[PDB]
């Protein structure tokens, strides 16, 4: 649909790499949706221009600017920079529904069916499964929800010191209400649960639709051998394949 | 209710300690339900007699006996000893509904409301949260279900090499169907998620109703200082308090 989007976020050039890989993965699996990326001014012109090619829309967010609605809350809780920036995904009222995906996710199959879901649909978090992981979620842009999230951020902050605590606190019926708001874990498959919980992977992890690179060493903190097509494991190598294949050439293209 | 029960299982004297602590924890939080314990002949007379005091019913299961319905399946899949024994929880047709709890769980509050639940209700597993953890679950005893589980055990075994894989495979709609069959994580709170996922604990882990001692070192593999009332952490110490207070005296009582 025209007014639906995957939305991601990048606050720096490291994460812009992820966002570019994510965007590409989404294009590769023939999404019929828009691709939007929240970006900060800290993202350089080269990453930016590549984001402009990969994404239908590049939105600038500067919570460091006092014009930003999140800025006073950033002052109150300065650890919440990334969180308050991320929450701007709710400002995107040019879209009726979006799938937010962190820039450290990777799409391995079309996940457009996520748009059948209602706010707030998200996959369970490993570790504390009565929380949803905020790495992938379905939400409806709204200035009201935005303001309410912003307000909760101000009042409580996040029990996680990040967006996950904040989102779970506001969307707190997730655990106990409407199983359709549980996204299958395969739509936000923790790369940790692929290596750590290895019995459950073998049986279901070949079904993965989205890899969420958690931790730790993010995909781009790895060394990739372009000859062997392998890092210094399966999923890191898909990410790097996309990076090497689609993203680097788009990045090297901006220097002329 | 008269014909409802918590059911646990012990295949040896190490686990009988857990079962005795579990049973006691259940009595301590004034359950109105029956307490049943599947036991193997490998459980010694002393553990047994103490089980007889703590539990309303002590049921003997010997899958090593060829009279047992599970025995031929044990022959086919000998790694499934514990699993096939556990599955006998479904034979307990003297009960209309039961809560099965592994002998490495600990009850910290009345959880009798679990009997409002239908088969198969269970808490999500940490690590792979689209599986339920088989440490605590609500089920309806039935020879049909039993036979069907036994049959699946024979055909597929368990993708986990344990009961969890088997149960998830048979009760495979759990992830996607009926949010009421998701037991809050606090009814099967992984002791690992208490130490490992520490941000989510502080906010919700004080609400714990059942601790599931996973791993690893089981509670009884720890040294307990009875003077300091502490092990060699909060939950280990509740377990040991119950053990020292209620269980050991019941065990020392059998030697005369
Ligand atoms: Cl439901």
């Amino acid at each position: 649909m025209t007014d639906q989007a995957f939305v991601t976020l990048t606050t720096n050039d490291a994460y812009a790499k992820g966002a570019l890989v994510l965007g590409s993965s989404l294009k590769q699996h023939r999404t019929s949706r828009r691709l939007a990326v929240l970006t900060t001014p800290q993202v350089s012109d080269t990453m930016r221009k590549a984001l402009e090619i990969v994404f239908d829309e590049v939105i600038t967010v500067d919570i460091l600017d006092s014009g930003d609605s999140a800025h006073l809350t950033l002052m109150k809780r300065p650890e919440l920079g990334v969180t308050l920036t991320k929450l701007h995904c709710w400002s995107l009222t040019q879209y009726s529904k979006c799938v937010f995906m962190d820039a450290d996710t990777l799409v391995l199959a079309n996940i457009d069916d996520l748009f059948e879901r209602e706010e707030l649909s998200a996959a369970p978090d490993p570790g504390w499964p009565d929380c949803f992981n905020s790495g992938v979620f379905v939400y409806q842009p709204s200035v009201e929800t935005y303001n309410q999230l912003l307000h909760v951020a101000s009042e409580q902050g996040s029990f996680s010191g990040g967006d996950q605590g904040l989102l779970n606190t506001f969307f707190n019926s997730w655990a106990t209400t409407d199983i359709r708001k549980h996204l299958p874990f395969i739509y936000n498959l923790s790369s940790i649960s692929i290596f750590s919980y290895l019995p459950a992977f073998k049986a279901f992890g070949a079904n993965a639709k989205v890899v969420h690179f958690l931790g730790q060493t993010k995909p781009w903190n790895y060394t990739y051998d372009t000859k062997t097509k392998s890092v210094r494991p399966q999923f890191l190598n898909v990410w790097w394949d996309i990076f090497t294949t689609s993203v680097v050439p788009l990045l090297q293209q901006f220097g002329l």
